[PDB]
């Protein structure tokens, strides 16, 4: 599972 990241165009892994 990702989540976008407050920054547009970044992603980061979702801790749950």
């Amino acid at each position: 599972t990702m989540i976008e990241d407050p920054e547009a165009g970044h992603f980061h892994t979702s801790s749950a």
